[PDB]
């Protein structure tokens, strides 16, 4: 059908039919007769997966041979979302499968929307570690992804009544092709017990133990022939566990809910047990597996020239720890050899700047679950303080900042602290969020080791984010520059030599009409609702926080109906306000923000004199395959974060690659995507940094926005006489006194710039090939955020390896 | 290599061998160079399961076509062991693949060793199951075996300081690649809620829901190219189950824990909830199914022509209850069309007469969990009890006796008198036992309605039993009579004619020693223990229970080791005495009779003056593989039950077949054995039922005995003195005490006659060519106790069904 996608040869397209065939019978023990269209999405499944195979086995090989530096990313979340299309892509098999299925009377898109999405993950964190393996397969590193086989993954979210409700995502159900399970290389994980001082050393007994079964799952690079592992831990009890006979069995589930639920919370700490016992587990199966691996290659000397241990975050801070208590414990090192060893294997990843998610552990928790890790906390913080004191004489404050260990109520352990101290390289996410680490937060850190923060700017990689969602686009610029760019996206920056052509300019308008065409009749398909594709599609679609402010969008969209509603017969660019997005369980504001999406909804929507000129749409189920969805079919895309809150972003780089135009604030990635494309084709607006920090230090009063802007005044009232909630009038409370009394985002604080500057975005839309040429701007400078430039900036400046783009024998 | 075992053609061996490596490479993903055993054999596991499927698929279309009445047997057991051999065996497939495996450089016995067995049961009723799947499919009957996928079968044996340990039966660990799962099917089960009496019939409402999720695993018939299936279902809670958030989807476990363990007990009820879910969990997604497959071949009329419901034992009884509430409540059928459906479908097996081993639920047990099925109980009694009235006007306590309600501290329901009431048959399991049933326990209901009792003795599979575990003696009998025999075992009886041939005398005898060799090699293989193959293999192997009376072994065997300290100078047969089987967890007397079994090997292995003249060896983890290997190495056959205990005994027919001289008592099927090979070619002693009887009418007093026999008297003396325990002189009084004040089973009573008779047995073996001559009686007189003839029985004069021995296309 399409380029990009493949060839579709005669003898292989045949090869496939026979395959699929027989994987339907043999393998699924079905015939064309009473086949589902789930079964045929197997035998799929089973027959490109057979293409994996045979290159992941001499991958492996190839890494035993060469003895590469292998890279361990230690992640307690991978958002992969579904495995056919993206392997497809990967393996050039798409338009041969496309034609064998369809020579067989199936539709493959069909098939493909029958798979789970794997959803191991969160958002933005768990998504990143997906694209990093993605990419890090293409750039042929030997690297290995870890992590935990949860049993459920992000929760489902059903909306009902205009609140969300959750169900469990019971994603292995029906079985789970992609994986094999490793039952062979079960490993034993150590909790509780006690510690006891011998002659030499010390010894950590009494224990109670839990077995780690790992997974691996193939992650095939882009067309080289590589396939890297990602090795998932499944917690499985003893077989002696608690061994009256009955409840004895029944009491294993204890040891296994371990890998059972992934925590549903986005930049949030919650200080729970079971979540700790998590982080252990990842973390002590993980690190055999590296030594073994490593001794299968006695002096660790050359431990870090052959291993690089990357934490995502402070989830698996506890590596640290417990590489000291594998090599002072159980190798017998002197800790300051070890501490050197460990130093430069590990390296941390920051994500967040918000206090309330950064881990800090209860000393009583460590102290009761991993004894003898309390006591090598303890002697780390003592060493690392001793050199604190001696360069910074007397600077006693200083002491009590940067100590691992926290005073007060209850003393807890600063995980964050703990990562910095214990690895050579801490980086942020963008160039902004870095730059505030070193001036805010790791302050002291910087000053005393600066050659240890760096940064490295997300991205996201463009095989699953434009190739496999957006094949129309990457067909029209292949069609003008071949497809070298797929595997490096800096090439991009050549369309700029077309802005000026007519051809493209259409051809660019005309995929995007297509794809809102394709959502629009989506929208009606699974979900039943009318929309028009000839509006402007406005979208803001991630996790539901405070801090990326959809409420701003909310008063936004009421301004546009209370304008509509006062002058009704004046025109007004039609505009689909898409928000979508799921809320943890246990954040109730974000849950009653929801609530007021589909109330707004419920008023505009059915409201004669609007018509068709406003449509507010909550997006159900907000997750990976939706993402593909929506994103493509995008016009504006909604990054107003309050500046300085959102870490970097990456939802807004998908964005961008896909033809849709930015509004947003100077925060995270945001400011290097307007540096890329130009300020003048990028929507900026609202407080800088520097204008939230003058207005802390004076004192954010709400009620002088509310005194000052009758629209805004306006809104508050409606939601608070019950406008929106006619039955339950007092309904949106909260809402409104956070809004008016404590709003740590000021929201009001950027309504008056929002508005405007969404004034001067309907404007532009107005005149379509202006519109289309800043479109072509931003796809042409999207380049810099592509994951592979991310990856080789860790591989050089961190792992110390050299990427490549060599392809292996197929 | 040996005849039976079938072709090794040069193009299936060849063929074989690729499909192995085809295997080992996409489906393990493993190369030659780092597979191990394990590998191998899921490589060979595959392959040979792939045979299975064209068949598999075939069969069930068959069914579809023709149509036929289709049997239900329905099971909370089924006692399978390993399937790999046994699928070559039935398929001819053994001697192929035993060259392919040799051409590949693997041993396949080596291979078949690493199976795990699949232990979903706890002895002869489980494997009874077994065998009959085995039959029904070799004789061309549509059946299905219905019950439950425990995660954990009966639990792993262990020995540690004399005493049982239990570790738990983790059999799915490695996987399991026989089985389908077959999520498309799952299909809602019901729990608790309330009853709600409406206009038109009642309503079972407020319910728990609980998902049953099936797996098929295929059986096939003995070369006739017909393959059945095996039904398990699974527990799985529903999606929206309990929806803390991370509580409500931990708590999910409650609801799966339906499927998660095996009760272990053998002839023993145990009254508790978990177990009434188990049975009620395995009726109703099982009746569903049916009503589904039968509705898809509205007039239940002729749902008895198309449907047959075997209960095996009242596990699943009720099926009954279960059956009308939905032919009444959801069907809409008049009560009384809706009984005569319901009798007429189903059929009742008995299985014991021990007291303790009827289940009787407890009324409010049933009130809490299933209110509808109560209500349909209690409805059921008062038409019942009416009818009896009607037969026997005035018997008033005929009525309290025949009643399915049991008065008395607590109300209970006796499940055993329900199913009679429901069912169109009831069957004993040997001449004996049923004989008994109408004398006895079920007098009442034999007099009311004699039509519906009737015997079906007990067989075994002469697949898994002869040819499976002891190919070298049905290798030399199809030298003499052909291989007929294996799908028509009466034609044993040809052997007879042999019994005067001395080459044939000679090879039975070497086939015996053959075994004994290969099996005292095991020995010290597996669990490091010398033992002479020249000496008797004396050995009883089942689950420990006093009235098998391992314990009446136990003093023989004191005996001989107390008659040769006496007179050591003095010659006697060397024997080897095995003993082996599990004991329930909770049965306290059973593992004191393991203990004490121990504590004799202790002081009898390690006696300078015994010598090799008598050993004692307690076969540790007894399973169904372990039978496989140590039956066909046995001389005599232990089934020493009180007469009128053991309702037919299995074990008891293996060992006949398999070349061993059995010694016991007129219990269960010994008397048809007995019977069919010769009184004179039994060793037969003890009290018949009749004067076990009539020495309950007097009054069972051990003491007389104890007064009366010195060298039993000496033996009570040694074990109360601490003589086979030092340490703890006293340790087996609970022993004692019970032997001497309340003794149910009447030990001392047999043991003048036991001991007697097993001199007779060493005066034979004392003359080999004698020894065997008798043997070959037995095995020649074996035949009809061969599951065909059982199976054959049961369709023709229950099922209402005709066997066929017809192939189907291949
Ligand atoms: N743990 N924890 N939570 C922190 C977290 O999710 N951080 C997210 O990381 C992603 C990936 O670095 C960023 O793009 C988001 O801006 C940031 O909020
Ligand atoms: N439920 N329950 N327990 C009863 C039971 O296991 N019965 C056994 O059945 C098997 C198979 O009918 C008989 O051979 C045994 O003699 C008998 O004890
Ligand atoms: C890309 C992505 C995210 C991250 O979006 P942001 O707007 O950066 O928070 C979250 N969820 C899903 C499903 C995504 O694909
Ligand atoms: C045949 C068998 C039984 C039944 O033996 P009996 O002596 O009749 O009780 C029990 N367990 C296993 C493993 C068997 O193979």
């Amino acid at each position: 059908q399409i380029s990009v996608r493949g060839l579709a040869g005669v003898e292989n397209v045949t090869e496939l039919k026979k395959n699929f065939n027989r994987h339907l019978h043999f393998t699924l023990v079905k015939d064309r007769n009473v086949a589902t269209p789930r079964d045929y999405y197997f035998a799929l499944a089973h027959t490109v997966r057979d293409h994996l195979v045979g290159r992941w086995i001499r991958t492996q090989q190839h890494y035993y041979e060469k003895d590469p530096k292998r890279i361990y990313y230690l992640s307690l979340e991978f958002y992969m979302g579904r495995t056919l299309q993206n392997t497809m892509v990967n393996l050039a098999l798409e338009n041969a499968c496309d034609e064998a299925t369809y020579q067989l009377g199936l539709d493959m898109e069909e098939l493909e929307e029958i798979e789970e999405d794997a959803g191991l993950g969160n958002g933005g964190l768990g998504r990143l570690a997906a694209c990093f393996l993605d990419s890090m397969a293409t750039l042929g590193l030997a690297a290995y992804g870890y992590g935990i086989r949860y049993e459920f993954g992000i929760f489902n979210q059903k909306i009902c009544g205009g609140w969300q409700m959750e169900e469990a995502d019971d994603w292995l159900r029906y079985g789970n092709p992609w994986e094999k399970a490793r039952p062979e290389f079960t490993l034993p994980v150590h909790f509780y017990g006690r510690v006891e001082h011998t002659s030499q050393g010390a010894k950590w007994v009494d224990t109670q133990v839990v077995l780690a079964m790992p997974y691996d799952t193939p992650v095939p690079g882009y067309r080289n022939n590589v396939v890297n592992t990602m090795r998932l831990w499944s917690a499985k009890a003893p077989n002696d566990f608690n061994l009256g006979y009955i409840q004895a069995v029944l009491d294993r589930n204890l040891a296994e809910n371990i890998s059972r639920v992934l925590y549903p919370n986005d930049n949030f700490f919650e200080g729970k047990e079971l979540r700790l016992k998590q982080e252990y587990f990842v973390v002590a199966a993980t690190l055999q597996d590296i030594i073994r691996r490593f001794k299968s290659s006695t002096n660790f000397d050359a431990f870090p020239d052959k291993v690089a241990i990357q934490l995502n975050d402070t989830h698996p801070s506890l590596a640290i720890p417990e590489l000291m208590r594998v090599l002072v414990d159980l190798e017998r090192l002197d800790w300051d050899k070890a501490w050197e060893v460990t130093v430069k294997t590990c390296a941390y990843t920051n994500h967040t700047v918000l206090p309330e998610a950064l881990e800090r552990w209860p000393v009583h928790l460590l102290e009761t679950l991993l004894p003898r890790h309390l006591q090598i906390i303890y002697e780390i913080n003592q060493r690392f303080l001793n050199r604190v004191a001696a360069a910074f004489p007397g600077d006693v404050d200083r002491l009590r900042r940067m100590s691992l260990v926290e005073e007060g109520a209850v003393k807890r352990i600063n995980m964050a602290h703990l990562c910095i101290a214990g690895s050579h390289a801490v980086n942020g996410v963008a160039r902004i969020h870095s730059e505030i680490l070193k001036k805010t937060i790791f302050k002291d850190f910087y000053e005393l080791e600066p050659h240890k923060f760096q940064n490295k700017t997300n991205g996201i990689t463009p095989r699953r984010w434009l190739v496999l969602c957006n094949p129309g686009l990457a067909e029209i610029i292949a069609e003008r520059i071949g497809e070298e760019y797929i595997s490096d996206l800096d090439q991009l920056r050549k369309l700029l030599s077309y802005v000026d052509d007519e051809a493209f300019i259409r051809d660019v308008a005309k995929v995007k009409q297509e794809n809102k065409l394709k959502f629009a009749a989506y929208l009606e398909r699974e979900y039943k609702v009318h929309i028009n594709p000839n509006s402007l599609f406005d979208v803001q679609v991630k996790r539901i926080h405070e801090y990326k402010r959809q409420l701003l969008n909310c008063l936004h969209v009421i301004t546009l109906y209370n304008r509509i509603k006062k002058e009704p017969n004046k025109f007004v660019v039609p505009r689909t306000v898409m928000i979508g997005g799921k809320a943890a369980p246990g954040y109730h504001m974000a849950k009653m923000i929801i609530k007021l999406i589909t109330a707004i909804g419920d008023v505009v929507n059915h409201d004669p004199v609007v018509g068709d000129r406003l449509r507010v749409i909550f997006l159900e189920n907000y997750r990976v395959s939706l993402a593909e969805k929506v994103i493509p079919a995008a016009d504006l895309s909604e990054q107003i974060s309050t500046a300085g809150t959102e870490a970097s972003g990456t939802g807004n780089m998908k964005f961008m690659l896909n033809g849709a135009l930015t509004i947003g604030t100077m925060d995270g990635a945001n400011v290097e995507m307007a540096e890329e494309a130009g300020e003048e084709n990028f929507f900026i607006f609202g407080m800088r940094v520097e204008d939230v920090d003058r207005l802390d230090q004076r004192g954010y009063n709400a009620q002088e926005y509310y005194d000052r802007i009758p629209e805004l005044r306006q809104i508050i009232e409606q939601l608070s006489s019950g406008f929106f909630s006619p039955k339950q009038p007092d309904l949106f409370k909260d809402i409104v006194n956070m809004l008016m009394h404590h709003d740590r985002f000021k929201v009001f604080a950027d309504y008056e710039e929002y508005v405007k500057c969404q004034e001067r975005v309907s404007a532009l839309y107005k005149n379509p090939r202006e519109w289309t040429r800043m479109v072509i701007r931003n796809i042409a400078t999207s380049g810099k955020f592509s994951s592979d430039r991310t990856i080789a900036q860790y591989a050089r400046e961190i792992w110390g390896v050299e990427p490549s783009r060599q392809r292996l024998p197929a």
